[PDB]
């Protein structure tokens, strides 16, 4: 099963669900711009390799694309394509001046050395440069990939274009130092924490001593979990990492469960938690459920087991559409996967803004306007959501595929 069919296949589901042209869903389902090169470095032994690079723009009616770069062995144009498919509306639903673009390389980080990763980020900016910039296409931060890389991709830029302009601004996610942006790093689990207590304030309750749940504990369920007992002072009672999981009624403290994993390889044989696999913690009662790990993990078999109130997809697509449905049917509030985690993408939208203004923001700042935004962003995909009488999901694509539409027949692309 093809990935760009795939969300070709999602687009028509949601397009059968609005009232657009034929015309708009063709355009829509062909990117504007697809530009494979190749990009050569030199190995540390001397030799030179040559790999596959790809930069996908689907969309740039609302503004520049946007889009991460991967490096990942298993890359293929059709990944890249519906990963940019993908992030056109995941820029589209939070109401962003952008549209949607993806890069990668084929290539496996992991054997690449220091110096052979520098030459290859200098090598795909080399051979992007014609179809990236500042207000063309702005990359960012993805897969395998990582804010180092993004400062040598800037450094690149910034050679190749002679300073004659915000050189700063053509990728985002760097560090502090070169244009960087605060609260970068809990973007993501911002994000969430947002449209979780939008969620169940919309469902008129407290998460004041509720129990939450979190599946996968990388970067982006640890800050989602420590965030959470914070900001909503929610009981986290269960954590878990693709090893195992844990889970212990009085309350979990996620910084030395941290710790234990940063010094024991995994989350586990924590004192006074039950060691336990993910379908026991996916099936556990609690009032929020973050799968924030591997994708398709609320299926079919286990939808009905579950109990969770709010279920928020922090990960990419955890959910298969019979889930989807079974969830639906069983009172379940689900906010959409590109919807939950979109405060990433608002985040780099930011640092964008601060690079081309020349004045950056501090971290209050940075907060309160991703607060902003997700709240209206989620409070528009509810009230479509209860307007239409249509799925959570299919209301943030009508939502997005609406902009967009009307953004193409604004521009005069489609008479329709």
């Amino acid at each position: 099963i093809d990935p760009f069919e795939m969300a070709v296949k999602q687009l028509e589901r949601a397009a059968q669900y609005m009232d657009i042209s034929e015309e708009a869903l063709e355009w829509l389902k062909k990117p504007m711009r697809i530009v494979e090169v190749s990009v050569p470095i030199e190995m540390d032994d001397g030799s030179v390799k040559v790999f596959t690079g790809f930069r996908v723009q689907h969309n740039w009616a609302r503004g520049p694309t946007k889009g991460g770069i991967r490096w990942h062995p298993a890359e293929t144009l059709s990944t890249v394509k519906a990963l940019a498919t993908w992030m056109t509306w995941k820029v589209a639903v939070v109401d962003l001046p952008y549209g949607g673009g993806k890069g990668g390389i084929i290539v496996n980080p992991k054997e690449l050395s220091e110096r052979e990763q520098e030459r290859l980020a200098r090598a795909y900016i080399r051979a992007v440069y014609d179809v990236i910039g500042p207000w063309t296409d702005i990359p960012a931060p993805d897969v395998y990939t990582n804010p180092k890389i993004m400062g040598w991709m800037m450094d690149e830029y910034e050679t190749i274009m002679r300073r004659k302009g915000p050189a700063f601004g053509v990728i985002t996610g760097k560090p502090l130092s070169i244009g960087g942006s605060l609260g970068r790093g809990t973007a993501t689990a911002q994000g969430a924490i947002f449209t979780i207590r939008e969620a169940a304030k919309a469902l008129g309750i407290d998460l004041k001593g509720k129990k939450i749940a979190v599946q996968g504990y990388g970067n982006a369920g640890y800050y989602t979990a420590k965030l959470a007992k914070e900001q909503l002072g929610m009981t986290v009672v269960a954590v878990s990492d693709s090893r195992g999981g844990i889970y212990n009624p009085d309350g979990l403290d996620p910084d030395e469960v941290l710790k234990w994993k940063r010094e024991h390889g995994s989350v586990k044989d924590f004192p006074g938690a039950t060691n336990i696999t993910n379908e026991e913690l996916l099936e556990l009662e609690v009032d929020v459920l973050a799968p924030a790990a591997i994708e398709e993990v609320i299926t079919e078999k286990n939808a009905d087991n579950i109990k969770a109130k709010i279920v928020a997809e922090v990960a990419n697509g955890p959910v298969t559409p019979e889930a989807d449905d079974i969830l639906r049917e069983k009172g379940i509030l689900q906010i959409p996967d590109f919807l939950c985690n979109a405060g990433g993408v608002t985040v780099s939208y930011f640092e964008w803004v601060q690079n081309i203004n020349g004045y950056y923001w501090t971290e209050e700042e940075v907060r309160e306007k991703l607060d902003k935004k997700m709240t209206k962003a989620f409070w528009e995909v509810y009230n479509t959501h209860k307007d239409k009488n249509i799925h959570m999901r299919d209301a943030a694509y009508v939502v997005a595929v609406s902009r967009v539409y009307q953004a193409m027949k604004d521009r005069g692309w489609v008479k329709k």
